[PDB]
């Protein structure tokens, strides 16, 4: 019932991203202010959350490829709900904080790979658009929600993101599973062999890890760039930065709906075209700016994001080898998240000399992109 279950999974994913209004963007970020928890420990639980996801991705792809289907989503539901249940009773203990971020980081991965390894039809210029839109939506709306909760009381309302996973799991029980565990007679001779043959295959690993290293290398450093955006004005400054965020978000909001409205035949040209386009816009970004220049450049950078991510995913799927999709996707997500963590870690060390070297580092990433795009299109 794949279209009825593409809906269900679309909601389940969204609801699971709502649980990143807990142990990542909002609730972890708040602990030091109200408690004696270290200003750094929340910064560590954040990353041990993301290394947990990025690491667990590729192994879980196989762990569903033959070992199971319904239970691996069920075990993820259990460990996520229980690790979030740890905070509702033990809020300020640092160990529960760093642990549940590790565990909530595990559970999201199976839902992600089963989400993009199955319910999309590979005529999925819209599907991954709906998936990525719902992902961004649940992620940001959860964080805003938990901001609204701490402003009532900080740590009290921790059952709420603890129970969103409960409704997402109850909703999951209505989904027919998106693969069959059947009988895994080749328990290991195929398991290990596929983890080997897929690892050994570089299905454009330079594409994926560098894509993660580029997308994430600027977001932490961008708010410090707000100081250099323009001479501050009483009404035309920070509110203008808010408008730059607004017109950029609408871009990705625009690209929930019309990504398969513009995804037919060869995608190879639009990928490189978006690459050079955000090259030009990053060159136009920090270097020269006016107050309204950011708004159109933000709308353009968001259109590039919301058109590139689904189109890069559909491009991979159009040239991934198939009948191993449960893990063929998990390895991609592992490398993509590991690049997404190495990105900010590399931009912040490249900025040890000057903050403007981050954008020229992105320009060099684009120049190597010009080298590697010639290989994927002939």
């Amino acid at each position: 019932a794949n279209h009825k279950n593409f809906i269900l999974m679309l909601i389940i994913l969204f609801l699971m991203e709502f649980a990143r209004g807990m142990y990542i963007l909002s609730y972890i970020n708040f602990l030091p202010t109200v408690t004696s928890i270290a200003v750094a420990i929340t910064s560590l639980a954040f990353s041990i959350h993301f290394i947990a996801d990025a690491s667990t991705n590729f192994v879980i792809g196989f762990l569903l490829k033959k070992f199971g289907t319904k239970i691996v989503l069920t075990t993820g539901f259990i460990l996520a709900f229980t690790s979030l249940f740890l905070v509702i009773w033990f809020p300020a203990s640092p160990f529960v904080i760093i642990f549940s971020a590790m565990m909530l980081g595990i559970a999201v991965s199976p839902i992600w790979v089963i989400m993009l390894s199955s319910v999309e039809e590979d005529k999925r210029g819209k599907q991954m658009g709906y998936v990525y839109f719902s992902w961004l939506l649940g992620l940001l709306v959860g964080m805003v929600f938990m901001n609204l909760l701490i402003k009532v009381h900080p740590t009290r309302f921790a059952f709420m993101m603890s129970l969103v996973v409960l409704i997402a799991w109850i909703l999951y029980y209505f989904v027919d599973v998106k693969l069959t565990n059947y009988n895994t007679r080749p328990v290991k001779a195929q398991l290990r062999q596929i983890v080997d043959v897929t690892k050994r295959h570089l299905l454009l690993f330079p594409g994926i890890l560098l894509q993660g290293a580029a997308i994430a290398a600027l977001v932490p450093i961008l708010p410090t760039y707000a100081t250099k955006v323009i001479n501050v004005s009483t009404i035309e400054y920070t509110v203008a930065i808010i408008i730059g965020g607004i017109g950029c978000a609408v871009s990705m909001l625009f690209l929930s709906k019309l990504i398969d409205n513009r995804s037919r035949n060869f995608m190879y040209g639009v990928i490189l075209s978006g690459f050079i386009l955000y090259m030009i816009l990053i060159f136009t970004l920090s270097m020269i700016v006016n107050i309204h220049i950011l708004w159109i450049i933000a709308l353009a950078i968001g259109l590039m994001y919301g058109i590139l991510l689904p189109a890069w995913n559909t491009f991979m799927a159009r040239f991934i080898k198939s009948d191993e999709q449960e893990e063929t996707w998990g390895v991609f997500n592992s490398i993509q998240g590991f690049g997404s963590m190495i990105g900010p870690l590399f931009g912040g060390l490249i900025t040890q000399f000057t903050n403007n070297l981050n954008n020229t580092f992105y320009f060099s990433a684009l120049i190597f992109l010009v080298l590697a795009v010639f290989y994927g299109s002939y």
